């Protein structure tokens, strides 16, 4: 997260980390057995990593679970980023708690103007490599679709949202992707893809959650 702020141990409890020896993209927590996340996070031997704050320094609060398996959307296109989403099952359900809990699935889709939440422990410089240690925070708008079209002509389908400044210096970045973008206590995004980061009339672009609720629940229903 570029230009964002520490989010305070556990304030985002349903945030949580793949790792696979080092962390490598965000998710959510969906109810205590299934994580959403990014599909071109995808990788097998992923660890989730609940209730976690400062992901090098095991401070307590903690759960380490194996994933069970990932289910990638059928209809993903690896090229152009179209219906990235993965679902990951845990091993074992998790505990829930004030520090580790589930965020809902929206009922309807957010609007433009809607200030969302995005959080991780991505890179925090738009030049160069720096990656904290504690879960950063950003409160960030959902910006008009052809505000979206426009920054990315050709690359946005309805199945996209993009969210940010377009003046540049706040954004997401590399090892935020899979994480979560809240609004109103809603999910509705998945940090995809974008540009750079923080890079002048170019936001960061979303997957579109409320497209995907019957999938989601049809799958979780059926595995
Ligand atoms: N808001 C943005 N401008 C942005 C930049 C990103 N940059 C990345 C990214 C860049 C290189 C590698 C990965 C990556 C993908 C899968 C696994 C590990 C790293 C990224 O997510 N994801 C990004 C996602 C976003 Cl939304
Ligand atoms: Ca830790």
């Amino acid at each position: 997260i570029v230009g964002g702020y520490t989010c305070g141990a556990n304030t985002v409890p349903y945030q949580v980390s793949l790792n696979s020896g080092y962390h490598f993209c965000g998710g959510s927590l969906i109810n205590s057995q299934w994580v959403v996340s990014a599909a071109h996070c995808y990788k097998s031997g992923i660890q989730v990593r609940l209730g976690e704050d400062n992901i090098n320094v095991v401070e307590g609060n903690e759960q380490f679970i194996s994933a069970s398996k990932s289910i990638v959307h059928p209809s993903y296109n690896s090229n152009t980023l179209n219906n990235d989403i993965m679902l990951i099952k845990l091993k074992s359900a998790a505990s829930l708690n004030s520090r580790v809990a589930s965020i809902s699935l929206p009922t309807s889709c957010a609007s433009a103007g809607t200030q969302c939440l995005i959080s991780g422990w991505g890179n925090t410089k738009s030049s160069g490599t720096s990656y904290p240690d504690v879960l950063k925070c950003l409160k960030a708008p959902i910006l008009s679709d052809s505000s979206c079209k426009s920054a990315y002509p050709g690359q946005i389908t309805s199945n996209m949202f993009c969210a940010g400044y377009l003046e540049g210096g706040k954004d997401s970045c590399q090892g935020d992707s899979g994480g979560p973008v809240v609004c109103s206590g809603k999910l509705q995004g998945i940090v995809s893809w974008g540009s750079g980061c923080a890079q002048k009339n170019k936001p960061g672009v979303y997957t579109k959650v409320c497209n995907y609720v019957s999938w989601i629940k049809q799958t979780i229903a059926s595995n």
